[PDB]
This record gives C-alpha cells, structure tokens and sequence, in this order.
C-alpha cells in the first residue's frame, strides 16, 4: 500500500486503490517512465463483469436481483452476439468514472457533473455533425461553459468505427510556409493538410478555425465547415500593456477533445468527444509560448522593454507571467469561464481529499498536474501522487489516416 | 527493451540503452507509479568486482596487466579483512561517478569537475571540524565557488560511524514561540532543538547560523561554532525595489550536503560531504517562498501594492520573480557563483547529449530537472526523461536516531 506524503502539511494517506488497478503500465522496478508522453470473448466477460459490479455499487444495490440479473443477461448477448449494449444510466456512469479515472486532468473535482449525449443511434456523417453542432452550442452556452461527451456508436464486429479526424473541434490552421516555417498553429500542420487534400479552400491567417472531417463506418472522411456563430472567440487584450491587442491574438472558448478513445465495460467507443473549460495556463503558456507552438514570448519580452541578452534578468518569466495575466482578463472581460491554476490546483486538492474518503486514493500523474508555470507556487506541487490506470477510462488512439 | 525517448520541441529520438544495469530495484512498478515521492557478508565482492571493471574500461586499460592485479587484491583484502581499501584514483573515481549517477541533480554537465578531500585517515569529531573547515573555505574560496566532496573513513561492522548530524553545513536555525509558530526557517527546527539540548545559546533571528552537530564512532555528538568568517553569506536586495533590502532577507553561499551517503564499489561512507553551487530558485523560490518554509511570498506581494484579493492577478507569480531577480541579483553583486534555472537546464540539455555519446544514456529524474518556476519555459520540460539506478551512488539514509 503506496504511502503518500503531502510536504506543505505533513500529512500521509496510503493509497490502497491503487492496488485494484486493472490494465497495467510503463513502469518497471528496473526504470521509471512516467515521464514519456504516450506510454477473446472471456476478457470482454471479466471487464464487462467488473464494470457491472461497479454501476451497482454507485447506485447501493449491489449482490441484488437486478445486478445478477444484468450479469446474466451481458453473458448471454456475449454468447449470442459476441459483444453486448450499455443500458442509458450505465452509460452516463461510465463516461462520468471515465473522466474520474483520467490522470493528468486536474479538473476532476468536477467529474460528477457531466452532460452525457447518447448519439448511439447515429448513422452517417451527416448526422454526427448535428450532433457535434448541438454539443459545441450546449458547451457553449454563451460563455457560460458547461462539461458535456457525445458518445457516439460503439466499435462493434462487422463495421468500421465513427472517427472524428481532428484532435479537437475547434483547432487553428497551420500553413507550413514558403521559407519553411508554419503560419498559424504548428501542431496541426498534418491535419490542416488533410483538410486542404479533401477539398478545403484554405485560408492564411494565423488563427484560421479548422473544418471538421468526420468518418463514418467504412466511408471516407467528410468535411464539414463549422457555422462562424457556433465557435465563441475572444481576442486577447491585456488590462495594462495596450501594445498587446496590436499582436491580434485570439484564442477560443471551448475546450473540446475528439481524437480519444471512451472504454467502458470492455466496449470502445473510438469516437466521443467531451469538453470542459480552459485553465489558463493551456493558453497562455502552452498554447503560445511553447517555442513549437506559436512562440511568442521573445516578442512580448522585446516589446515589454526586457533585456532579452542574458537569461539572468528572467525576461522569459516576466513575459510570460504578462501572457497568462493577459489571458485571464480576456476572458473575463469576455465573459466566458476560465480558471487559473492556482484556483485549479486548489479544488484538485480538495478533489484528492473527497477521493481518498471515498475509494481510497486517485490515479494522478504530477508531472501534468502540476502546471507548467509556478509549479511550487500551487499546492499539488507538493503532494505526492500514485499514477494507474482504471476502467472505465479515456484512451489515446492512433490517428485514422 | 530499450526505451524510446522523445523531444517535444524539435522531435528528436533516441533510445537509453544504459537503462539495461540498473542495481537497486526502483519504487514503480507495472501496476503503479511512484515516481513523484521524494524517499521511494561476501556480497560485497560483486559490488567490488563491477566497479573495478568501470574504472579500467574508463582509462582504456579494461583487460590489461594492473587491471587483473587489482581484482586479486581486492580478492585478497577482503578474503583476509571482511572489507577492503579504495585505491586514491578509484576514490577520485567512484565520487565523480556518484555525482554523474544522481538523477536529480541537474547541474551534472560538471561532473567532471570534482575536487575529492581523502578524510580517511580521520579520527575524533576535533578533527572533521578541520576537515570540514578546509572544505568550507576551500569550496567557497571567496565567492568564486568550487566543487568539492570531503570523504571520511568507511564503514565497518563492530564498530560506530562518523556522521554529520545537519542536512546541510551552512543551517538556519528555527525556533518555535508562545503559540507553536516558528522564527527562522522551519526546516531545521528539529536539528535546532538537538543543538540547544546539547546546550548552545539561541539566538533571536530569523537567520542565525546554526553550529555543526559532529559525532565521531560509538561516540555522542560535539557541538562546534563555525568561525563567522569562514560561513560568506549574501544580503538580498532587489536592483530597482529599493525596499527590499529593508526587508532584511540573506541567504548563505555554500550548498554543501553533509548527510547523503557515498556508496562506491560496495563501501558505504555514511559522512561524504559534497558542495558545488546554487541554482537561484533553490533560494528564491523553494526556501523563500514555500509555505512551509520562509514563507515570505505574501509579505514581498503587499510590498508590491500587488491585489491579493484574487488568484487571478497572478500576484503570486509576480512576486515569485522579483524575489528570483533579487537572488540572482545579491549574488552577482557579492559576487558570487550563482546559475539561473534557463542557464542550468540547457547546459542540462547538453549533458544529455554528452551522456547519449558517451554511455548511451542517462539517468535523470523529471521532477526534478525541471525547475519549480517557469518549468515549460526551460527545454528539459519537453525532453523525456528515464529514471534508474546506477553505481557508484549517492543514497538517502536514516537520520543518526
Ligand atoms: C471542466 C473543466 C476542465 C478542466 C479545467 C480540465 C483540465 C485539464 C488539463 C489542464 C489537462 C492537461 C491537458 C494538457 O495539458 O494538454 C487535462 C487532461 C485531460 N482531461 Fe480534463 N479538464 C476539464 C474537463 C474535462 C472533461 C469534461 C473531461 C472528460 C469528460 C476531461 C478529461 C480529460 C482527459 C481524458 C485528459 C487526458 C489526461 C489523461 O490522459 O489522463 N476533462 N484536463
Ligand atoms: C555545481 C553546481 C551544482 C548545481 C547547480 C546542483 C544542483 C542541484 C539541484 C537543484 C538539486 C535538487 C535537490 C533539491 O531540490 O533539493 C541537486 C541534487 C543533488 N545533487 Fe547537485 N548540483 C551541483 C553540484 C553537485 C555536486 C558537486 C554534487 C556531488 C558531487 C551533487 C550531487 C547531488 C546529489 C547527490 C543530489 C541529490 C539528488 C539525487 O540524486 O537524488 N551536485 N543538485
Ligand atoms: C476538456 C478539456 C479541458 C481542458 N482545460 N483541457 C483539455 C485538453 C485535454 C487534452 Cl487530452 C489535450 C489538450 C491539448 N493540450 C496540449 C493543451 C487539452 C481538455
Ligand atoms: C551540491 C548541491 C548544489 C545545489 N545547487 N543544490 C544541492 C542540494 C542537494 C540536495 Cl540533495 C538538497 C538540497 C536542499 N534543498 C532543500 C534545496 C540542495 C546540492
Ligand atoms: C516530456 C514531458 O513529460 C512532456 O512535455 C509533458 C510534461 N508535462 C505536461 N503536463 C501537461 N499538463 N501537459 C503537457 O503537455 C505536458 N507535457
Ligand atoms: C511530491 C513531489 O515529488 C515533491 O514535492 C518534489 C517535487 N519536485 C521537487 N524538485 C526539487 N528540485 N526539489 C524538491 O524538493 C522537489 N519536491
Ligand atoms: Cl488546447
Ligand atoms: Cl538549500
Ligand atoms: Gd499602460
Ligand atoms: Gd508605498
Ligand atoms: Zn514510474
């Protein structure tokens, strides 16, 4: 039982649901990886078997008529069919635990409210776009932001899988350049791509929202143009430096990722995309001064009037402390919900407390949950942590093409 | 079987091969993480046949006349003895090694650059003192600091240990109050209330330096005041808030770790004072603004006329960095070695690439490469890392009670 000290307080926990967890990771006894980024009908029984055991448990009727009744019934369609089909209520468990689950999201402290979409019943393309139009509009909600997963079908034998192509709904173009850099965003230069190759007219700003190109089972990808009025914006301004709306920066509001495989009970649901809010550190750290993203911290810190000869004057650390301030008023000025990380890292806390009162530890990666800037600054920084994996669980996948 | 390991930034790969050795067994396993916590007779031949092997192959003279020799006297020593001695250049060696072994540290790329202090022939606690004291002054040697490791003599059964009773050479002391609260720096209180039981005066500041607690074999401890001229410290004023020196913060010069424990070729020197220099967060921000520690980042914000009335003004990141750009600043004007954390990691990055050509690797622990501010704004947060054990080591160990 892996005992955990938080260093701020002196206090010590034993995460004994750590010893529960199912599929297995990178690490050996030999060598730590933690680090790295991307690390049958009787296996679909026991997994299903498990989750099973799970929903009952949260709903307090467990060993109950009802539960070896659903046991029963998920062995006979495995037999029959060879795969089985989640109840609605079991759905919106499993997608909730899903994101309870998730290691490196430090939002968690909301996972219990959540807006399932079941589009299980979808059909083509065409369809899934309506579907995505209404979760971005939901999500939304006028800045208002909500967390809310459309859960498209399941994976099954015989047909191909749903599949959303882009890593998120609302991304920005990455032109790769004339002299051999990008305009836009670099990390979706390939995606950009494959929209230009499947009909696209690109455009050449710096923050061109993206098409969707949506698959359908056994079908082509299909493009699909975003209505403007559905992808809220907001143009980053920053409340002293008025330079700063001269650079034309723009980020968006919605969060929503779509390239990630949902498992629940064994089943995967290779397309359901989900969405919360920013924390502000994604965007003003990240997203822009990533020196493979859009790098601008060099030519805030010049315009701020740093001396950007030596690195002992810290001006990377200014300019970007200016970035994230930037960030969080735009956003605020904007109406549209942002947290910052030491709000996030403070109710992640709190959501380290209720979990261990409640199943005894949580699966959480330090390295992602401690942010990228201020580290030390927030309290995660000094809580020890257990990494594993339980299912029900997000996934990463490989990209379609 | 050889870990893949990835660059974020430019996308480079490489694969560590030198995780192949790996002794003693780390704390992860397949099933869970642990990477995040801070402390996770004739077996001593192989440990002594290994490290014999390291040192000939690193002076191209594995397999040759002396080599051979030097394992039948070893076979020998300990055959007759229980134990053997380290040749000078193996000692020299074996502590380089050590330091080109620690996972943690990030100021490695000098390694190569260690002045070793052969206290072996050391008896009575009268005597480290001086040992101790030409260390001091010969690492801190007015402010242009050198790397220096002072080894006292090994371990055998039957008999006590030398042991340094503080963490560290150069301590603050703490004091407790009315009301449980602390004066001075809450790390040490412990060591604090052993050399007042061992009756030595208490001061009433905040940054009094505390004595030395040396203990010689199957001996108690002795107290010993450190001549105040031999113990450089460094006043902290900031270069344009003129107020901050009145806010009467020093920090000393020497970071000199007095209780880790030297393991080379299978001896265990429990007293293997190492010291190099500072990395200036190690001071501004760990020591000054942990809450835990100092504590002081709230007291420097309001000084500042910063709004503490909300987390979103990111008040705290912005006092954080002035109090970084005081500590870089004090020191460079007494003139004294200090590195910023962007100098560090790239020269960091650099020993990574060394370490690649050289032995096909290196062991490096993440967490704490990557600096407690600004983390992705330095380059060792886009490099994956791999975390192992080698030897010759330095290893964490009991306090002497
Ligand atoms: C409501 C506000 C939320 C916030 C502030 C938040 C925050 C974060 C952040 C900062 C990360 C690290 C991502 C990065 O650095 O690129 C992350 C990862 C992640 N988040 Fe959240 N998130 C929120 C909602 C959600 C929701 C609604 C879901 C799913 C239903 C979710 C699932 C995930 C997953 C699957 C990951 C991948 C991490 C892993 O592999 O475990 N998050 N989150
Ligand atoms: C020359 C400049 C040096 C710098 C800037 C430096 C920096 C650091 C830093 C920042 C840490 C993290 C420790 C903490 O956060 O408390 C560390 C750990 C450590 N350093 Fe260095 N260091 C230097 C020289 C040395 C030398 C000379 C030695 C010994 C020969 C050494 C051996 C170690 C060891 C054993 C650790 C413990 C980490 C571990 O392996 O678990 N360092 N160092
Ligand atoms: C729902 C949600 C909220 C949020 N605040 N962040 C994310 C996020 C998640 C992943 Cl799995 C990957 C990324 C992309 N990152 C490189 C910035 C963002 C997701
Ligand atoms: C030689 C050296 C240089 C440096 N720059 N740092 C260290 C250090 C090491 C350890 Cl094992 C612990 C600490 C103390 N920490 C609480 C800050 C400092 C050591
Ligand atoms: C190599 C390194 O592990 C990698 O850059 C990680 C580190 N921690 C992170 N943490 C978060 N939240 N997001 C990230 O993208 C990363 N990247
Ligand atoms: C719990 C966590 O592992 C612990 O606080 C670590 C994190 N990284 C660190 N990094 C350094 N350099 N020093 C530390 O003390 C720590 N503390
Ligand atoms: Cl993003
Ligand atoms: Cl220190
Ligand atoms: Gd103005
Ligand atoms: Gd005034
Ligand atoms: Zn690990």
């Amino acid at each position: 039982f892996p005992r955990v000290k938080n260093w701020e307080v002196g206090s010590i926990t034993y995460d004994t649901l750590s010893a529960q967890a199912q599929q297995d990771g990178p690490c050996t006894p030999r060598r730590c990886l933690g680090s790295l980024v991307f690390p049958a009908p009787e296996q679909l029984l026991s997994q299903a078997r498990d989750f099973i055991n799970q929903y009952y448990s949260s709903i307090k009727r467990s060993g109950s008529q009802a539960h070896e009744q659903r046991l029963q019934e998920v062995e006979a369609e495995v037999a029959a069919t060879g795969t089985y089909q989640l109840r609605e209520s079991e759905l919106v468990f499993g997608a909730k635990q899903a994101w309870r689950n998730a290691p490196r999201c430090v939002g968690r402290i909301q996972w219990g409210k959540l807006q399932v979409f079941d589009a299980r019943d979808c059909r083509s393309a065409q369809e899934m776009f309506t579907y995505i139009c209404n979760h971005i509009k939901y999500a939304t909600n006028r800045g208002n932001l909500r967390s809310a997963i459309t859960v498209f079908p399941q994976r099954c034998p015989g047909r191909g899988d749903f599949r959303i192509w882009n890593s998120q709904l609302v991304r920005y173009a990455g032109y790769r350049q004339q002299d051999g850099s990008v305009r836009g965003d670099p990390a979706n230069v390939e995606i950009t791509e494959l929209c230009i190759q499947h009909g696209w007219t690109p455009g050449n700003g710096r923050f061109d929202v993206l098409p969707l190109l949506l698959q359908a089972p056994d079908e082509p990808p299909e493009l699909f143009l975003l209505p403007p009025e559905l992808v809220l914006e907001v143009p980053l301004e920053h409340p002293t430096l008025e330079w700063f709306a001269a650079l034309g920066l723009r980020w968006y509001a919605l969060p929503a990722v779509s390239n990630m495989l949902l498992e629940i009970g064994g089943l995967e649901f290779p397309a359901a995309p989900f969405s919360g809010w920013y924390m502000s550190t994604e965007i003003g750290t990240r997203n822009l001064c990533d020196p493979h993203r859009y790098n601008i911290l060099e030519d805030v810190a010049v315009c701020m009037d740093l001396d950007t000869r030596t690195t002992s004057s810290l001006w990377k650390d200014k300019a970007a402390v200016e970035i994230n301030v930037a960030v969080l008023h735009s956003y605020q000025l904007a109406k549209v919900t942002i947290v910052d990380h030491h709000a996030a890292t403070a109710s992640f806390m709190k959501h380290l407390e209720n979990e261990q009162k409640a199943r005894g530890g949580c699966p959480a990666d330090w390295a992602w949950i401690v942010p990228p800037i201020s580290g030390s600054l927030t309290p995660v920084f000094h809580q020890e942590m257990v990494n594993y994996f339980l299912s029900p669980a997000f996934r990463y996948q490989p990209d379609p093409w």
